[PDB]
């Protein structure tokens, strides 16, 4: 496969939306789906009051073992320390992507969002099958309004542990979902009681899209190996934020995510190529990177709203909210996919065999050591007064990929090299600087005297071996 095989592969990776039909349902787009998640309209600033924010207060009660909840449960406890302090990361990666604030409150004192262990279905029996339970805002129940409590199964390992047992940290910030008003992203009722991903209303009701999901991303073709996603994921992100309003002040700065990290935030961060990332990235401004070097797997890097990425082994782990601009992507020692976005990218593709795209704007693209693969598919790509740099071009070794013309114009006889231009539309023309070790490339695309497109190269290249035309 060419180049641009792999770059429009990449490009077209989970297209969702526009009355499309996976898996024989019915696929929703971003947007239908933070609704649909939210449907039961119910919000801490009132019944479908959407887009405001809200300060909300939350406790760890000190509940009494004999006491029973209002749900029937009993053997109930308090958070213990490492609960506490998982909970209140998963707090606040709510609070990074909404408008939401949250407060501690003492034990004893009223609180919107609270947190119990219970260990028993009725006095004396232990419960080995149930995980977690949560009321959404204005639940009201015998006058009094239950929202904001959410509840866990302590006898189950994945509960007491959460610190090192992921399921935990994920349900913790699941069941927080419920008592913002998020529900589960489907009813489930064809299932009557035994309900499977045959039942979702919509394809993109898993754990790839949303941590409100209980069914695995291998259903719409994730792969989070054997991992569970700590903090609201691509759909969550716009439910919440419809909820509560988007976070504008959120990692403004120039932000890294993955290796060498700058976010303080353990889901967005790894130091070791056993650590595996899965998230939903929200930043709110700044030049910021995708760094994936630590990475020894193939990976394929998206840097457009929206899009997944195959980041260090997994598949469909790492995606980008709406709204958002990521700018800049460093690959890892594998063979990777690298596709920018209209703004200007700095892509590194590292070793390995890699390819690259920068798409629109002025992009600088290194390949790194191997057998590297740069790709263009317009004239915008690389517009003289905006060109896209190539910065260690090795001739006979990495490749300029031009492909897609002559596949659109259906013409092996389109894109073709000449040493002078005449205004031909095709025609392509080197210039080598022997005294600062760059070349041009120039095309004339759209059939204009002068061209326009040009890409900047740091050393030389060979016409009889560095193109795929
Ligand atoms: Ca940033
Ligand atoms: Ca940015
Ligand atoms: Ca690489
Ligand atoms: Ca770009
Ligand atoms: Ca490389
Ligand atoms: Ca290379
Ligand atoms: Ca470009
Ligand atoms: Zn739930």
């Amino acid at each position: 496969a060419t180049g641009y095989d792999a770059v429009d592969d990449l490009l077209h990776y989970h297209e969702r939306g526009n009355g499309i039909q996976i898996n024989g349902k019915d696929s929703f787009s971003n947007e239908q789906a933070g609704l649909f998640i939210t449907r039961e309209n119910q919000t801490w600033n009132g019944y479908k009051v959407f887009g405001q924010p809200v300060k909300l207060t939350f406790s760890f009660p000190d509940y009494k073992f004999s006491s029973t909840n209002v749900a029937g449960d009993t053997g109930l406890s308090k958070f213990s320390a490492e609960q506490q302090q998982q909970a209140k990361l998963s707090l606040q990666s709510w609070a990074d992507v909404a408008n939401i604030t949250f407060t501690e409150v003492a034990a004893g004192q009223k609180a919107n969002i609270t947190f119990g262990n219970y260990s028993q279905d009725r006095p004396g029996h232990y419960d080995y099958g149930t995980q977690a339970y949560a009321f959404l805002p204005n639940t009201i129940w015998q006058g009094q309004d239950l929202g904001g409590q959410t509840w866990y199964n302590v006898n189950q390992s994945n509960v007491k542990h959460p610190a090192t047992e992921d399921y935990g940290r994920q349900t913790f910030t699941h069941e927080i979902g419920h008592a913002l008003g998020l529900s589960h992203p489907g009813d489930y009722n064809a299932g009557e009681g035994n309900p499977t991903y045959n039942d979702v209303t919509y394809a993109e009701d898993t754990r790839q899209f949303s941590l409100m999901s209980y069914w695995s991303e291998t259903n719409t073709g994730g792969d989070n190996g054997g991992h569970y996603a700590a903090a609201p994921l691509l759909d969550d992100i716009a439910a919440i934020q419809h909820l509560y309003g988007a976070n504008l002040s959120t990692r403004t700065g120039d932000t890294v995510y993955g290796f060498n990290s700058n976010t303080g935030r353990d889901f967005l961060s790894t130091t070791s190529n056993s650590q595996k990332v899965i998230f939903a990235a929200w930043d709110a401004g700044g030049n910021d990177t995708f760094d994936f070097s630590g990475y020894t797997a193939n990976q394929r890097i998206n840097l457009n709203e929206k899009s997944f990425s195959d980041v260090g082994g997994l598949k469909g782990n790492v995606s980008i909210a709406a709204g958002v601009t990521i700018e800049n992507a460093i690959g890892g020692s594998g063979n990777d996919v690298i596709v920018g976005n209209a703004a200007n990218n700095v892509l590194k593709g590292g070793a390995g065999n890699d390819v690259l795209f920068g798409g629109g704007g002025a992009d600088e693209l290194w390949g790194g050591a191997g057998k590297d693969i740069f790709v263009f598919s317009a004239a915008s790509d690389s517009a003289p007064g905006a060109s896209d740099w190539i910065r260690d071009f090795q001739k006979g070794i990495d490749k300029i990929d031009l492909s897609f013309f002559n596949k659109e114009a259906n013409s092996s006889d389109f894109i073709h090299f000449v040493d002078h231009f005449s205004g031909t539309a095709g025609e392509a023309l080197l210039s080598y600087n022997a005294s600062s070790n760059v070349t041009d490339l120039s095309v004339n695309i759209g059939g204009h005297q002068a061209p326009d497109f040009l890409v900047k190269i740091v050393g030389q290249v060979d016409v009889a071996t560095d193109f795929i035309v």
